[PDB]
């Protein structure tokens, strides 16, 4: 199914939950695959320090083709990294500077009840050249308690990242602009008598004077407005991610001035297609992984059915020699006590190399 | 002197380039420390390759020292840069936070003028259950074209990471709350005669009737509203970061409820207080530098004045035994030609090892 997470964007709130969510989906796929590499450079040090220990001419030649090997996918895979990377950061940055903005116009499209200042009776006079009464009013105010956004199980439910691969993203809803840059209000004004400049008591919040004013126009005269709502309603809109052939982004810049929602789906569908390639895992590489990479061919040739003569004939005895030393294999010495991979990723890392070479 | 850059912040817009410029320097701070680790990683990786190529075994324990030394060094700099950077990256954030918020917070402060709908006459009605004329407007709006923030030359000069460096920061000035919350507007009703629920002339965005209804309430009965201004002042506030005793973080969490600026002032001062260490720049090393570094004196003796011996008893033999190799040194095979440094930067770095080695 497609689009369950934008779809599930009706309101302000559940816009500021997919925006957060997404560049959070954005941040933890780098994260993740940055945490791939330095996984694999400790395990490049781990093998590192092993092909120091080793006495045996074939089996040093083995750690170093694991060392080969990781350097070079490693390596290859962090120059691979960094466009992607660049690429679902802007989104995400601006993922983010959306949601801190509606979360911004939320706050105050939530002043929807007025304070009425004393106002101040008068004649005729600006913008009112022909009436025989005003009544002005200066620093009416609308502020609202601090406002906060309420999901249930189900909005994180739907909007979530489990929801956010590339494969079923095909649109962004949004809040309408107005929401972000009007001011909405209804007001209301009222008239009793003849309301002049004298109309100068001003206990009710409007102006009033003859008879006994009070409550509800009680004098004679009354002249008054109050404002009676504040608000701007929101509005949400669809924007696809892609062209109709469904492969190259829409909204691409540089062609004409664009809405904020054109901008973010861009954004989106560059870092949707900027797919990371995460290299293999050196620190749970098995047998078959090895002799099965392409990048041993020419290593292996370097350096020694050659492959399993050095690595083993089994994944038991490839896990046995080659992985399982750097969870279980102490190391110790004094010039210091400590497992092999914990040890290469210590203070004592480079010392214990020095040590043993 | 200090609070330089603090100290020209006056509008939301100088604080918005605060805001955004001292989350930048941040940032630019863990990158300047990151890319200086991936220059040593590569210079591990370069002498990695030429200790593959040596034939003099002194020669290969020398290299073998480097390697030892720049892992040591470069692991520790890592694990430490970890703490400091979540706490720059939490303040970065914020700021980014913030300077959305009172961007957003500016295009509708900016919406000061308001266009008035068609009113609706009356009678007595709510609010005015007192009244004899009431003229009601329903979605007044305010709405103000795209804003922008213009920074002078002395703004970009004085609000500027070149005056973001923590020995010289005290306070964060930060606009009031109340431009981020509160709607303000000044409104003005007239009336003339006996406006009714009769005055249903609405050609001049007010009620009228009797006589000639127009201009200037033209009519002999009228009853009108306007809106004659929108806009909250920003106001400015100084927070300071630290407690009196100079030292300890003011505005620490969990003591009560915080103001946005109090939260901010807080995590400034973690980030600034959070000094990076970077280590030494391994691909510019100097002989001096090598054979004063502490680690050197363990790693020396495990491995060999016995210092000079191996590096030179200049840094001219230094620089061309060790250094001057990384950039200028051609390495040629097929199984490839490229200098040692990007050759082992590059998608045959591990194959180049393998061969040689
Ligand atoms: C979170 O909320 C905040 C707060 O609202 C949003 O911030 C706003 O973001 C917008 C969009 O980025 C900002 O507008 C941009 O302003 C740029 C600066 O303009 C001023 O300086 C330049 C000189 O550098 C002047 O030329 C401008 O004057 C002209 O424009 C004004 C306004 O229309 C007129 O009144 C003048 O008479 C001049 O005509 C300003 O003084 C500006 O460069 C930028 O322009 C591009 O985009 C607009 C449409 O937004 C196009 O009309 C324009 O032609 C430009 O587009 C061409 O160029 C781009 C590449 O730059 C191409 O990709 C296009 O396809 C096209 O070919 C834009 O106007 C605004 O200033 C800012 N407000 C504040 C207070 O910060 C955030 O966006 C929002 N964030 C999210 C993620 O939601
Ligand atoms: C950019 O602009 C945006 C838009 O304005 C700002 O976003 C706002 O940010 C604030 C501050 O973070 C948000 O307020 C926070 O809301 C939290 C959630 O509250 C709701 O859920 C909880 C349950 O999880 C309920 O308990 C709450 O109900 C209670 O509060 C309301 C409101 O007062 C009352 O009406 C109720 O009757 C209840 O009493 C809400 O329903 C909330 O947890 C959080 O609370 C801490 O901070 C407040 C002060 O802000 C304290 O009063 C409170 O006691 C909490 O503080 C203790 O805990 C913290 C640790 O959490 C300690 O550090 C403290 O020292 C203290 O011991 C706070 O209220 C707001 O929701 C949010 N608005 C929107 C629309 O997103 C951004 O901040 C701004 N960013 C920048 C960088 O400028």
């Amino acid at each position: 199914a497609k689009d369950t997470a934008a779809g599930h964007v009706t309101t302000p709130c559940t816009e500021i939950l997919f925006d957060l969510t997404l560049a959070k989906h954005y941040e933890n796929q780098i994260q993740a695959a940055e945490s791939a590499l330095n996984r694999n450079y400790a395990a490049i040090r781990s093998w590192t320090l092993l092909e120091a220990m080793s006495s045996d001419g074939n089996r040093q030649n083995a750690y170093t083709g694991l060392i080969a090997y990781g350097i070079q996918i490693t390596v290859n895979a962090e120059q691979e990294l960094q466009g992607p990377k660049q690429t679902k950061l802007r989104a995400a940055a601006a993922l983010r500077h959306r949601a801190a903005n509606l979360s911004a116009a939320l706050q105050i499209q939530a002043a929807q009840q007025a304070t009425l200042t004393k106002p101040t009776a008068g004649g005729a006079q600006t913008p009112f050249s022909g009436a025989t009464g005003t009544c002005k009013y200066e620093g009416i105010t609308a502020t609202a308690g601090e406002q906060s956004c309420k999901y249930s199980t189900e909005d994180e439910e739907k909007i979530n990242a489990a929801h956010m691969n590339p494969e079923v993203m095909t649109q962004i809803t949004t809040i309408g602009d107005k929401y972000l840059t009007t001011i909405t209000l209804d007001a209301i004004a009222g008239s009793k008598g003849n309301p002049t400049q004298s109309s100068a008591t001003y206990a009710e919040q409007d102006c009033q004077d003859g008879g006994n004013p009070g409550p509800n126009f009680g004098g004679a005269n009354a002249l008054g407005l109050q404002v009676t709502k504040l608000g701007t309603k929101a509005t949400t809109e669809k924007t696809n991610l892609y062209t109709a052939g469904g492969t190259e982004c829409e909204h691409q810049p540089g062609n004409g001035p664009q809405k904020t929602k054109q901008r973010l789906a861009y954004l989106v569908c560059e870092a949707n297609k900027a797919a990371i390639i995460t290299p293999t895992d050196l620190q749970t590489l098995t047998l078959d992984a090895l002799i099965s990479a392409p990048e041993m061919a020419a290593i292996g040739d370097a350096l020694l059915q050659l492959l399993k003569k050095a690595y083993g004939q089994t994944n038991e005895q490839f896990q046995k020699n080659f992985i399982k030393p750097l969870a279980a294999q102490t190391v110790k010495f004094k010039i210091v006590s400590n497992t092999v991979a914990a040890l290469m990723s210590s203070p004592n890392s480079g010392l214990a190399l020095a040590y043993h070479k």
